[PDB]
């Protein structure tokens, strides 16, 4: 179930990469994000995000933003929705009355707060087939 995943955002480049800060940007590697992409170990649907076998800890922010930086929390479940078509949506499993897709840009400042929905950067991200089906 668990494999070297990466979450890549067809907006221009490469996106793979995460500073312990909490902020990810863009990068190239062998589907390996900063270290080793972990995302399941959930039921259908609902999916688990770890970022570096041993380190990095991929959560959402209450406002609007994705980070890495160790934190253990519920803010950690996403929503993993994989239309097939290279594409697939998430999404805050735990803030299902607010899911707002993600999404981020090369600069690595990403958009969830500002306004997701508009450009397909909201709608377009191409993970590895990886995943706790
Ligand atoms: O209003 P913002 O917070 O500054 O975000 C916008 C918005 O991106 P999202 O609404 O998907 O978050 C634009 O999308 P559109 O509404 O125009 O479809 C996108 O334009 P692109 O579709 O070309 O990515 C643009 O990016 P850019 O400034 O490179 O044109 C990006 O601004 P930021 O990249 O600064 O977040």
């Amino acid at each position: 179930y668990k494999k070297p995943k990466l979450l890549y955002c067809s907006n221009g480049g490469h996106f793979l990469r995460i500073l312990p800060d909490g902020t990810v940007d863009g990068t190239r590697d062998r589907s390996d994000q900063h270290i080793q992409l972990q995302l399941s170990a959930e039921s259908v649907g609902e999916v688990y995000i770890k970022s570096t076998e041993t380190g990095q800890y991929l959560a959402m922010d209450t406002d609007g933003l994705l980070y890495g930086s160790q934190t253990p929390n519920e803010e950690c479940l996403f929503l993993e929705r994989l239309e097939e078509n290279h594409y697939n949506t998430y999404i805050s499993k735990k803030h299902a009355e607010k899911n707002w897709f993600v999404g981020l840009k090369k600069n690595g400042s990403c958009k969830r707060g500002p306004r997701t929905h508009y450009g397909q950067k909201a709608i377009l991200f191409l993970p590895l087939p990886v995943s706790s089906d």
